[PDB]
């Protein structure tokens, strides 16, 4: 079996991407944030505190003839940004782009943090990291990909995120028309539950490539590219007027600037992030100071190849017995 679904930026800055997911019988369609950095499928629901719901589409399990309360099960998660959510658990039928899993754990929110409430375009998350990170207690639950794996033509999913435009998540096959040249595969560590790999280095604009090992995670659920402070300093040094701002919380730059590209290494291959992808617009409405898309990972504790990097590539999440990651230009 295979599945294929279109993923859409939630706003003009590509702050995140949503993908339609069918849950329950009859189908209830929710727009979820596919997140290769976490492993819970959770949704706004009929159970969510009313004051915490503001424009989102909810899952109503009492209206699904295939929904079953998972007795005694609860979940609670806190994300790298500082947001969180929690509730109970149903099992139900979940389909993505024509691919169906029966008995998927659907985590129903009773509480969500303000940042979720304030984001009317995201109805929940669909986690695609490794199931070892799933927060359901007392019995851990499997991710959608893990449940589907055995049925897929090939145990893979691919992420093809667009710059200011729609893209695609495919399950079970590689669309050879979606990329240029070849796919370079690179080793993955699952020891932290993430799609964790090691980049072979970087370049800034037309500058010389610096060979250096950068350990990080491929994370569709993170907007920006978070790298070591030395690397990030080297990048913003090439932008006149750029500076790290304590008050804003990162590197900012004059909106009139033209940004250089940023290249990262995958083995001997190279992925080029166009400079336009690194512009996240005014820090506040009407300001001529703009927020940068490459930021320091110091104090995160891990480097993050988020959307800024991944949308410059066709990315293969290979879930074979020994997982690997593949990157191609497009």
């Amino acid at each position: 079996s295979t599945g294929s679904a279109t993923t859409t930026p939630i706003d003009s800055l590509d702050d995140a991407y949503i993908t339609p997911v069918q849950i329950g019988t009859p189908a209830q369609t929710l727009n979820l944030d596919f997140d290769t950095g976490s492993s819970d499928l959770w949704v706004f629901s009929s159970e969510t505190t009313a004051s915490e719901v503001d424009g989102q589409t909810i899952y109503t399990p009492s209206k699904s003839t295939t929904a079953k309360l998972l007795s005694g099960a609860t979940w609670s998660i806190s994300y790298g940004d500082g947001s969180s959510s929690s509730g109970d658990v149903y099992t139900d039928t979940v389909s993505v782009g024509g691919l169906t899993v029966t008995g998927q754990a659907v985590e129903s929110a009773k509480k969500v943090s303000s940042s979720f409430t304030e984001d009317s375009t995201i109805d929940g998350l669909l986690g695609l990291a490794f199931s070892t990170l799933n927060t359901v207690s007392p019995t851990q639950q499997k991710t959608f990909f893990d449940n589907a794996k055995a049925s897929l033509d090939s145990p893979v999913f691919t992420a093809d995120l667009g710059y200011h435009a729609p893209g695609t998540y495919n399950f079970g096959f590689i669309d050879t028309t979606a990329y240029t040249g070849s796919i370079t595969y690179t080793a993955v560590s699952t020891k932290q539950g993430f799609w964790e790999w090691t980049s072979t280095g970087y370049a800034v604009g037309s500058g010389t490539f610096k060979s250096t090992s950068i350990d990080g995670i491929a994370d569709t659920g993170t907007t920006l590219l978070y790298l070591p402070a030395t690397v990030v300093s080297a990048y913003w040094a090439q932008v006149s007027g750029a500076k790290s701002s304590s008050s804003v919380g990162g590197y900012v730059f004059p909106c009139s600037a033209t940004l250089p590209s940023f290249t990262f290494g995958v083995g001997s291959a190279r992925i080029v992030i166009p400079g336009d992808y690194i512009d996240f617009g005014p820090i506040s409405t009407g300001s001529s100071s703009c927020f940068g898309g490459i930021q320091s990972s110091a104090g995160i504790g891990i480097n993050i190849f988020g959307d800024v990097a991944l949308k410059a590539a066709f990315v293969v999440f290979n879930g074979a017995t020994t997982p690997t990651l593949g990157f191609a230009s497009k």
